[PDB]
C-alpha cells in the first residue's frame, strides 16, 4: 500500500532534511571562525546537523521498507556563509525548522488523504513532536538572546554561549 | 601565510569530500533495498559515508584555523540511484576515490608551488595515505568479486557480503 | 647530512623559543599582581611558557641527534614589564606567535633549499601546526575580549578570566 | 666432539632455513597484492616465514653451543615473484618443505655416521616431526584446494581463505 | 600515480633493509660465541635485526598498496663473520646505518623529483627520523666504548655490556 | 613594609636563578652530545635546571605578594658551550651554586639591615638550606670523580654516570 | 632388555655424577672463605652441586625402573681444597664437565651397541644437551674472566661476581 505521490513526497522530505543538516553544519563552522569564536554555539549547531542527518536516514529506511525507491537530489547550499551573529543564526534556524515542520505537516496531510496510516504514524512518532520541541527550544534561545541585548551588547552572546549552550 | 587560490582550492576539496559522503550514502541505502538485500554491503558503504563527512570537517577546521573563509557549494547528487550490483558499486567507488585522490594530489602540488608547508603536511598526514589505503581496499574487493564470478554468479555477492564485509 | 647554515638557523630558533617562553612567564606574573589579579590569565600564560620551553628542548635534541653543536645565546628580556591589560597581553602574544611562525617558515624554506627532508619533517610534525593552532586560539581570545568591551568595560576581562580561561 | 663436515652441514642447513623463511615471506606479500587479495593466505604464509626464521636461529645457537663457527651465505631469492594462485603457492611450499626435510634427513644420517648423538637428538627434537606435520598440513591444504576446483573455480580459493585459513 | 623508477627504487630499498637485518643477525650470534660471550651485545643486535625486518615489510606493504610489484633479490651475506670486538661491531653498524640513510635520502629525492608526496611522507614518517636516532645511538655507543678503552682494555666491553646494554 | 633596595635585590636574585637554570640546561644537552653520551649526567643537570626555574618563580611570587614590581632582565648565556668533561661540569656547577649562595646571603643581610623579617624567613625557608645541600652534593660528586681518576681515566665518568647518577 | 655391562656402566655414571656434585660443593665453600669472599661464585657453584645430585638421582631411578641393581661406590674427594681463584675454579669445572660429557657419550655408544634405545633416549633427553649447555656456559665464563684480566687484575673477579653471577 504505497502511492507514487507518497514515494515522491518522502523523497522530497529526505532532501529537505539533508538541506537542514547542511545549514546547521554551515553555522557550526561559522562560529569557530577566528572573528566569531563562540565555541558552544558551534558545538550546538554541529549536534543539530548530526540530528538532521539521522532524520534523513530514517526516511530513507522508511522508503526502503515500504518498497519505494529512494531518488536523491542535489543538496542546496545554505543561503548565507556569514551568519552575522549568534542571534541571527538562531533566528535563521527557527525559520528553517518552521519550514521543515510545515513540509512534514503537508506530508502528513497527504498520507491522511491517501489513507496511509503507517506513514502518518511514522511521522507522528519520529518527526512532529521533535519539530515542536526544536521550534520551542530555538524560540527560547532567540528570546533570551534578544532580552540580553544581542548582538550589539558585547556580553550577551558570550554569556549565552558559556551558560545556556555550555 | 595563506593564498586566495589556496583558500579556494580547499573549499573545492570540501565540496568534493561532501559529494563522496553522499555517493556512499546513496550506495548504503541501495543495498538495503528489498530487491538487493546485501546488508553488509550496506553497512560498509554507510561507514565510508561517515568517514567522508569527517574528511570534509577536517578541511573546514583547517580553513577556520588558517583564517580562511569557508564557502560552501551545492552537494551534487550521485550520478546513479540504481547501483546495479555489489561489483558495480565497488567499481564506482574505486573510481570516485581515485578522482578524489587526484584532486588531493592537485591541491598538494598547488600548496608546494605556494610554499605552504603547513597545507602540504596537513594533506600528507590526514588524506594521502588514507586515500591509497582506500583505493587498495576497494581494488581488493573488486578483484575478489570478479574472481568469484559477480554479479551473475548467484552466490558471489552473497558470500562476499557475509564473509569479507561481515 | 647537515649544513652549517642549518645548524646556525636551528640555534637561532632555539633562542627564539626560549624568548617566547620568557615573554609568557613575564605575562603570567603580571596577571597575579595585586592591581591586576586575573588568576586564570596568569595560569594560561604560565602554561604557554612551559610549552615554549619544551619547543626549545625539542630543537636542542634535534641538534644533538643530527650531530650539530648547540650554541646558546642570551635570552632577551620581554619588551614590557607592565602588559597593561588582558587584551593587550593577548594581542602581544598573537604577534609573538606570528613572528615565531614566520621564523619557523623561514627555517623550513632553508631546509627545503638544502634538501634536508628530515628537518622539514621535524618542523612540520612538531611546530607548524601547533603554531597555527596557537595563532588561531589567541586570535579567538582577542576577538572575544574586544567584542566584550575590554579593557575599559569593567566586567569583560573578569568574565573572560572565569569562563574561557577557567 | 664436533666434526668439520658437521659444522659445515649445519651451516648449510642454516642457510636453507633462511631461504625457506624468504620464500614464505615472498608468498605472504603476493597474496596481499591488489589483484590477488587473499588476506588469510597472506597471514598463513607470513606466520610460516617467521617459524622458518626461528628454525634458522635454533641451528645458529646449536653451532655456538657446540663451539662451531657460524658461516653465513647469501640467502637466495625465491624462484618466483608471481605465485600464480593459492593452490600453486601451496604446492610450491609442499615441495620446499619436502626438500628441507630431505636435507634434514641427510644431516641426521651424517650425524649418525659421525657418532654425534647430540646432533641427532637436536634434529629429532626440533625439526623432524615439525617437518612431517608441515608436510602433512600443506598436503591437506593442497588436496582440499584441488577438490574444491582451484584455481579456476571462482569460489574455491576465496572460501578456503575464509574458512580453513581464517 | 606511481613511476617505474620509483617501484624499482623501493624494491632496491627493500633488499637493503633485509641486508641490514641479516648483518645484525650475524652480529647477534657472534657475541654469543664461547670466545666472545657478550650476551647483551647479542640481545642488542638481535633486536636491531628484527627492527630491520619490519622496515623491509613496511616497504613491501607500501609497494602492494601503490599497486607496484614487489621484486625480491638475493640477500647478500654480511661482509664479516668474525666481528672482532664489541667496538668494531658498533662501528660497522654505524656505517651500515649511514649507508642505509643515504639510500633513503636518495629515494626521497627521487620521490620529490617525481612529485610523489605519498612516498615522501611515507619515508619521512617511518624511516628518516628512526635512521637519525639509530645513527645517534650507535655513535653514542661507539664514543663510550672508545673512551672506556675498548677493545684492548679488559673491562670496557664487559662493563658496557652489563650497564648500557643491560 | 617593603624597601626599594629590597625590591631591586629580589629582582636581581630572580635573574640569577634564571641564569642558573640556563647553565644547567646547557650542561644537560652537552652530555647528550654524540661525542659525550653520558645520559645520566644529562638527566641530572636537566633536573637541576628545572629546580632553578622553580627557585626563580618562588621569588617572583614573593615580589607579587609584597606588592613589589617584577622587573626582568636578559638571561645571560652560560660562559661555555663545551663543558669538557663530567668532572669539569660538576666543578663549574659547584662554583655557580657557591656564587648563588653568596648572593642569597647578601640578600639576607640586606633584609636584616632593613628589618624585613618576612624576607629573611622566606630565604631561610626556601633557599639557604637547599643551597647548602646542593653545594654539599656537588662537592661529593666532584670528590668521587677526582678519586676515580676523571676525566682521563676511561671508566670513571662512565661508571659514575651509571651508578651514582643512575 | 638390560645388559650387565649396561647396568655396570650406569652405576659408574652414578658415581661420576655424585663426584661432580662434591667438586661443586667444595668450590661453593671455597668462595665463602674469609680470604676469598666471592659470594656469588659461591652461590653459583652451590647451585651446580645440587643439579649434579639430581643428575645422579635420575640415573638411580633409571636403574630401578629397568630392574637393574644400584651398586654405589665411594665418592672421591675433589682433587683440590684451595681452588686458587675464580678463574681457576671455572677452568677446573669446564674440564670436569667435559670429562663427564665424554663418559656420557661413552655410555651412549655402549647403549647403541647393545641396541638399548630406551637408554639412548634417556641420555639424549636428560644429559647430553644439558652437558653441552653447561660446557658452553663455563666456557663463556672462563673467556670473560680471562679477558677482564683475572685473576691478577684486582677488579675482574669482583666485578664478574656482582654482575654475571649476581
Ligand atoms: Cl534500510
Ligand atoms: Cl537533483
Ligand atoms: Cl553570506
Ligand atoms: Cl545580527
Ligand atoms: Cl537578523
Ligand atoms: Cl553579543
Ligand atoms: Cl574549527
Ligand atoms: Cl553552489
Ligand atoms: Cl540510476
Ligand atoms: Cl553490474
Ligand atoms: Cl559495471
Ligand atoms: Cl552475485
Ligand atoms: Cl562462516
Ligand atoms: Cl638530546
Ligand atoms: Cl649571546
Ligand atoms: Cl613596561
Ligand atoms: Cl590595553
Ligand atoms: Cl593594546
Ligand atoms: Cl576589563
Ligand atoms: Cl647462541
Ligand atoms: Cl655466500
Ligand atoms: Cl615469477
Ligand atoms: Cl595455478
Ligand atoms: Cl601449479
Ligand atoms: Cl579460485
Ligand atoms: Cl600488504
Ligand atoms: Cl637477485
Ligand atoms: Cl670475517
Ligand atoms: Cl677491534
Ligand atoms: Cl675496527
Ligand atoms: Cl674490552
Ligand atoms: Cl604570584
Ligand atoms: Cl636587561
Ligand atoms: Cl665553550
Ligand atoms: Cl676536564
Ligand atoms: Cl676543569
Ligand atoms: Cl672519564
Ligand atoms: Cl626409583
Ligand atoms: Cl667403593
Ligand atoms: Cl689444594
Ligand atoms: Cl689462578
Ligand atoms: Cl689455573
Ligand atoms: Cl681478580
Ligand atoms: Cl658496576
Ligand atoms: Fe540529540
Ligand atoms: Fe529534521
Ligand atoms: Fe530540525
Ligand atoms: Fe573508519
Ligand atoms: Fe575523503
Ligand atoms: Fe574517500
Ligand atoms: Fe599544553
Ligand atoms: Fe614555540
Ligand atoms: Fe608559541
Ligand atoms: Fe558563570
Ligand atoms: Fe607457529
Ligand atoms: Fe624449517
Ligand atoms: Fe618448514
Ligand atoms: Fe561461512
Ligand atoms: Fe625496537
Ligand atoms: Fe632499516
Ligand atoms: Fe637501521
Ligand atoms: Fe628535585
Ligand atoms: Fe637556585
Ligand atoms: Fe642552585
Ligand atoms: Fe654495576
Ligand atoms: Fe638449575
Ligand atoms: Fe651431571
Ligand atoms: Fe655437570
Ligand atoms: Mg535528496
Ligand atoms: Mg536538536
Ligand atoms: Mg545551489
Ligand atoms: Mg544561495
Ligand atoms: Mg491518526
Ligand atoms: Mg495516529
Ligand atoms: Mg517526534
Ligand atoms: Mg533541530
Ligand atoms: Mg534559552
Ligand atoms: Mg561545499
Ligand atoms: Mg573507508
Ligand atoms: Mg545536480
Ligand atoms: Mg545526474
Ligand atoms: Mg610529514
Ligand atoms: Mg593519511
Ligand atoms: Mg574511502
Ligand atoms: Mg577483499
Ligand atoms: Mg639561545
Ligand atoms: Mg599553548
Ligand atoms: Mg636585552
Ligand atoms: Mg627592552
Ligand atoms: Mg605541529
Ligand atoms: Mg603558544
Ligand atoms: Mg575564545
Ligand atoms: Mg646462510
Ligand atoms: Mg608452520
Ligand atoms: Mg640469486
Ligand atoms: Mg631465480
Ligand atoms: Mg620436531
Ligand atoms: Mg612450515
Ligand atoms: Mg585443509
Ligand atoms: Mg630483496
Ligand atoms: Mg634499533
Ligand atoms: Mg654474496
Ligand atoms: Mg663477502
Ligand atoms: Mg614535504
Ligand atoms: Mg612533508
Ligand atoms: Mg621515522
Ligand atoms: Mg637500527
Ligand atoms: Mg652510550
Ligand atoms: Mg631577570
Ligand atoms: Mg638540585
Ligand atoms: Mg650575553
Ligand atoms: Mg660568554
Ligand atoms: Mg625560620
Ligand atoms: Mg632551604
Ligand atoms: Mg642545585
Ligand atoms: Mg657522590
Ligand atoms: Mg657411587
Ligand atoms: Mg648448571
Ligand atoms: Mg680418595
Ligand atoms: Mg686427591
Ligand atoms: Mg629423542
Ligand atoms: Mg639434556
Ligand atoms: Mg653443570
Ligand atoms: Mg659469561
Amino acid at each position: 500500500n504505497f502511492h507514487p505521490d507518497s514515494e515522491a513526497a518522502i523523497n522530497r522530505q529526505i532532501n529537505l532534511e539533508l538541506y537542514a543538516s547542511y545549514v546547521y553544519l554551515s553555522m557550526a563552522y561559522y562560529f569557530s571562525r577566528d572573528d566569531v569564536a563562540l565555541n558552544n554555539f558551534s558545538r550546538y549547531f554541529l549536534h543539530q546537523s548530526r540530528e538532521e542527518t539521522e532524520h534523513a536516514e530514517k526516511l530513507m529506511r522508511l522508503q526502503n521498507q515500504r518498497g519505494g525507491r529512494i531518488r536523491l537530489q542535489d543538496i542546496k547550499k545554505p543561503e548565507q556563509d556569514d551568519w552575522e551573529s549568534g542571534l541571527h543564526a538562531m533566528e535563521c534556524a527557527l525559520l528553517l525548522e518552521k519550514n521543515v515542520n510545515q513540509s512534514l505537516l503537508e506530508l502528513h496531510a497527504l498520507a491522511s488523504d491517501k489513507g496511509d496510516p503507517h506513514l502518518c504514524d511514522f511521522l507522528e512518532t519520529y518527526y512532529l513532536n521533535e519539530q515542536v520541541k526544536s521550534i520551542k527550544e530555538l524560540g527560547d534561545h532567540v528570546h533570551n538572546l534578544v532580552k540580553m541585548g544581542a548582538p550589539d551588547a558585547g556580553l550577551a552572546e558570550y554569556l549565552f554561549d558559556t551558560h545556556t549552550l555550555g
